């Protein structure tokens, strides 16, 4: 991935989040319901010291699990350490694309996050022209009900 | 769906395919390997009379199952009724967009097929391009190693 948002502000990711789209390299990462990169993230809540603390809900056990995780900083501002989370581009108000990555042929999973449960064309479209560069096998979308809905369902 | 195949001549689509990339309107169309709508193409033998027989693998109970039906033709040279298949663009040597759709929200899933085991990129623009006037809600595409292997594993 070499897309990253030039000048982030973390402090200004926090707050409410909806997973509108997912894509990843693999099928396997975003198939099932328990896949490991189907996470739907709720809320960012950056610390005073720019780590970026992520709750998120997971299907785990035949169940939508609430999790929460910290993403280390780096000196890279756009880029946290938990495995990688690199954001893409956000105009803080709206939208926000970011990337998660391994080291191996790598994973690569990505979303695109709005801050409302509606689809938003204009946010899906850069989403698609971010992947474009990125060699994604499986895409999804999610409808206004599913936003609202644990897990999605 | 408002894109079908102008003078399709379907003697001409006979022989080997290869299920590229699918979309479906429904995550649950596609999503596992035993989805309803996630079926590999294998070859079509359309019939003197105008009829389509398609031979396609699904994964059923836990096996890569070997599948034949008919598809029966219709007024529209471009549509044909299992549920209905509409031929949406081909240019006979490279690459074949169809959609099959039901009625109810309608179930809907489109595939990009080519001729040969191979990452056909024009062909997936136009697929892509095809799609942007469609609801779809998942997109799968398959390597070259994958279109190789029964039931694309
Ligand atoms: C600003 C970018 C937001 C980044 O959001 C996330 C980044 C990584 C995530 O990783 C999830 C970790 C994967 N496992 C899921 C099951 O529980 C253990 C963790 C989740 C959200
Ligand atoms: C030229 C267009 C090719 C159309 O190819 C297909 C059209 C419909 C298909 O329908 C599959 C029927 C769904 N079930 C799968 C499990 O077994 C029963 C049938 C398969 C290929």
């Amino acid at each position: 991935v070499t897309q990253t948002m030039k000048g982030l502000d973390i402090q200004k990711v926090a707050g409410t989040w909806y997973s509108l789209a997912m894509a990843a390299s693999d099928i396997s990462l975003l198939d099932a319901q328990s896949a490991p990169y189907r996470v739907y993230v709720e809320e960012l809540k950056p610390t005073p010291e720019g780590d970026l603390e992520i709750l998120f809900q997971k299907w785990e056990n035949g169940e939508c699990a609430q999790k929460k995780i910290i993403a280390e900083k780096t000196k890279i501002p756009a880029v946290f350490k938990i495995n990688k989370v690199l954001v893409l581009d956000t105009d803080y108000k709206k939208y926000l694309l970011f990337c998660m990555e391994n080291s191996a042929e790598q994973s690569l999973a990505c979303q695109c996050l709005v801050r409302t449960p509606e689809v938003d064309d204009e946010a899906l479209e850069k989403f698609d022209k971010a992947l474009k560069a990125l060699p994604m096998h499986i895409r999804l979308s999610f409808n206004p009900t599913q936003l609202e809905e644990q897990c999605h369902i």
